[PDB]
DNA sequence: AAATTTGTTTCAATTTGGAGCAAATTT
DNA sequence: AAATTTGCTCCAAATTGAAACAAATTT
């Protein structure tokens, strides 16, 4: 049979463990570390824009990558992200990606 | 200048920040490699799910379960926050 | 030459938001 | 006992969708 691949393991990153051994942790964990570190450093400051801050950090590289894959083809890129072709066009504009 | 970064270690044992966006790129590079032209279908929802969870999980930590505060920190309607928490069954 | 994608629209569907309130919970 | 937060509403503002169609482009 096929071994189960849980959703947390579809997107992963190389990490190194306490034994100089390259293993492969979830992307969720990267996001976790990012915010942990954001919070420590935040130190007293009030925040208002944390969702957009994150979402922007993540949409950029996603859009970047999917366009590379679709060799610049917007119809496929939107189709594979499962978003309307209009929305994609809009996100790309947002990020000066054209 | 980059508020959202993660820690990397190089071969010389030196630790060093790296923007989170780089990790997300890596993730996807890899996703696509393994895919051998199998069609991808809801990549956006996929990644969104992978990000909102640890986001929700950590602001709730930080705001000690205070939904009103969390919703303000993130800048989304308090109603929206509930919806999401339900979406991932974090209520 | 044919097929596809792009760059627009216009309008409908869904989601996000803002506010208001009693009931609960924290302070 | 006050103040703040929760769990609702109802609406309205905004974003997302979908479908169309010349005109540009890629096959």
């Amino acid at each position: 049979m096929f071994e189960q691949r849980v959703n947390s393991d579809v997107l992963t990153v190389s990490t190194v463990n306490s034994q100089d051994q390259v293993t492969q942790k979830p992307l969720r964990d990267s996001v976790k570390q990012a915010l942990k570190n954001y919070f420590a450093q935040l130190n007293g400051q009030d925040v208002n824009d944390l969702y957009e801050l994150v979402l922007a950090e993540v949409e950029q590289p996603l859009l970047d990558m999917v366009m590379q894959y679709t060799r610049g083809n917007q119809t496929r890129a939107a189709l594979m992200m499962g978003i309307n072709r209009g929305t994609l066009r809009k996100k790309l504009k947002k990020y000066g990606m054209n």
